[PDB]
């Protein structure tokens, strides 16, 4: 176990001021918070924990307030004595997410600085496929040690204790240990952290620097306009409705609109060919083919779709604006993805349909305050042009070089006719080989997102690499270099460790070699849109302009501008979006504004 023996609980200011000494002297320290709940915005302080050395580790309890607690040095005393120290620059910490720990401090009026090194973040560096990065899963990998979990102080289930009811010696030993683990994890991962420049290159530049700009994204939070997802709602209802009509109409009797039980009943017993339509999906979908010229496949594909956005955005969108704040807190995740790229819950903003008109409406309820619009700064097909520089094919290279749209350019080629006669539907051809090279995508998958015959998609990826010889050498360099070091790298030195790539399984090994055309491309979008996220951050605190950055979703940022600075702004956003960031990739930002980010996109 762990007892109350191993540390020690803080409760007068003799003793605080001691170990304040103590830890001013310290090269490196962890640090860690408490509080009454998971939502930064609103969770109070209820203690900090500290931990200088390996097992020597205490725990300093301020707003502990059930029935008969101990006297406790109050919230406000703690954080005066504790200010300069965690203010300071010079003085180097040591968290686990230490995102959720400056948010905490700036509660109350406390700049966290000196955020060297994170131990979630030195973890995914090193390996982001190890496993997962939380606290209790690395214990047990590198320490062979297994933590007290939070259930096993608070509960389970509603009854649920916060923070501020549990005892203070309990809470103590929680508290302490993870500061000591947390020092622990740090000692044996930082060393292994300089067996190569690449990882700790990103590291160091651009995942640690990016912990408090993802803090200060998510405080800001993002305004939502309730009433219209009110009224999207109410439309979405009746048009549910109605469409339940039209599908009853056009066959007989009633039924639900599910498929391999209701659907091919009706369907194929009306004429077509047997098989249903999985919701596998995005590769083979029957009711989409039929919905060229049958009404019933086209109506039920319709229905579906807006059954998935109402229930998931609609009704869930107004129920996440915090009542402290009046604006919607996404959570950002820094350390879940395997190609390095933020992620996103609560809302998913990334799940929201682009190139469909619902999806629209959702984006129209995110709107700018009073004096104020929406701005949006988006990379053009940043993936495209990562892989002209990686296949360093002068077409391409020339392509984006002279602002030709590349999928118009790229049809051009393939199929041998003048940039201005190229038809939508050989612009459209081209397109589909352009992203599916990216994705690693087989001859045959390109034929079922064209719906042309296998080995006329063939015919085109000939042509394609008959014409771009530069995109197949990358291609097979890469596979290359995934078999001979387990790994591929981005422009920066990110790696994606790929276990399957000699598997001698068929698919999995399959997999692992499409991640490897991938992951260099999309690491390096990841790397660069971070670059830019610290760059305007940087711009934003010292210049202090009337801007906001509210949101990160794929390749764009989205802000707040005052409206009397739209133009100044949109002129530096987007010059530290293309300048200040890589230099050898041809980088293109489009930036945009309006009344909501519908408005903006
Ligand atoms: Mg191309
Ligand atoms: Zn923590
Ligand atoms: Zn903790
Ligand atoms: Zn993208
Ligand atoms: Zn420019």
């Amino acid at each position: 176990m762990i007892s109350y023996d191993n540390y020690v609980t803080i409760l007068d200011e003799e003793t605080l001021k001691a170990w304040i000494a103590k830890l001013e002297k310290a090269p490196v320290f962890a640090f860690d918070t408490e509080t009454d709940s998971l939502d930064n915005i609103s969770a109070n302080l209820v203690g900090l924990s500290f931990a200088i050395e390996p097992g020597v580790a205490a725990y300093i309890p301020v707003a502990h307030d059930y029935l008969d607690a101990p006297d406790q040095i109050s919230r406000e005393r703690a954080l005066e004595l504790l200010k300069p120290l965690l203010e300071d620059e010079k003085a180097l910490k040591v968290g686990q997410n230490l995102k959720y720990d400056r948010g905490i401090l700036a509660n109350y009026g406390i700049e966290l600085r000196g955020i060297a090194f994170d131990t979630m973040l030195e973890s995914y560096i090193l390996n982001s496929v190890a496993g997962r990065h939380d606290m209790d899963s690395l214990a047990e990998r590198w320490l062979k040690h297994k933590t007290i979990t939070f259930e096993e102080i608070a509960g389970k289930g509603k009854n649920q204790l916060t923070f501020n009811q549990i005892a203070l010696e309990e809470a103590g030993r929680y508290a302490a240990e993870d500061a000591d683990v947390t020092l622990q994890l740090h000692l044996k991962m930082w060393p292994d952290l300089q067996k190569h420049k690449g990882p700790l290159n990103v590291f160091e530049n651009i995942e640690m620097p990016l912990v408090p700009v993802l803090s200060r994204i998510e405080r800001n939070g993002v305004k939502i306009d309730p009433k219209v997802l009110h009224n999207h709602s109410e439309e979405l209802t009746l048009r549910l409705a109605e469409l339940e009509k039209k599908a009853h109409e056009i066959a007989g009797e009633e039924f639900n609109l599910s498929s391999t039980k209701q659907l091919q009943t009706i369907l194929f017993e009306k004429q077509g060919i047997k098989p249903l339509k999985k919701t596998p999906s995005t590769s083979e979908e029957v009711l989409e083919e039929l919905a060229l010229d049958y009404p019933l496949p086209k109506v039920i594909l319709e229905y579906r779709g807006l059954a998935k956005l109402k229930s998931t955005y609609t009704d869930k969108l107004p129920l996440m604006i915090n009542p402290k704040t009046g604006r919607v807190h996404t959570s950002y995740h820094q350390a879940v993805t395997a190609t390095g790229r933020l992620s996103s819950t609560d809302p998913n903003l990334q799940n929201i349909p682009v190139r469909n008109e619902e999806g629209r409406r959702i984006r129209q309820a995110f709107i700018a305050p009073e004096d104020y619009v929406i701005v949006s700064a988006d990379y053009s097909q940043i993936e495209l042009r990562i892989m002209a520089h990686l296949s360093r094919d002068k077409g391409l290279l020339t392509a984006f070089a002279e602002g030709k749209d590349i999928h118009r350019a790229t049809a051009a080629e393939v199929f041998g006719l003048p940039l201005e006669t190229v038809t939508s539907e050989q612009r459209r051809s081209a397109k589909a080989i352009n992203f599916g090279l990216i994705y690693g995508m087989s001859a045959f998958g390109l034929a079922r997102q064209l719906n042309i015959p296998r080995k006329e998609a063939q015919k085109y990826m000939d042509l394609y690499f008959e014409r771009y010889p530069g995109v197949l050498e990358y291609m097979e360099r890469t596979r290359a270099q995934a078999k001979e070091q387990g790994y591929v790298e981005t422009l920066d030195g990110r790696r994606l460790y790929l276990p399957d790539i000699k598997s001698s399984n068929g698919a999995r090994r399959a997999a692992a070699e499409r991640a490897a055309i991938n992951a260099p491309m999309q690491g390096t979008a990841a790397d660069i849109i971070k670059r830019a996220m610290i760059a305007v951050d940087a711009w934003l605190q010292a210049e202090q302009p009337r801007v906001r950055m509210i949101m990160q979703v794929h390749d764009e940022l989205v802000f707040e501008v005052h409206k009397d600075d739209v133009d100044a702004v949109a002129k530096q956003i987007h010059q530290l979006m293309e300048n200040c960031t890589r230099l050898d990739v041809p980088l293109l930002v489009e930036v945009g504004s309006g009344e909501n980010w519908d408005q903006a996109h």
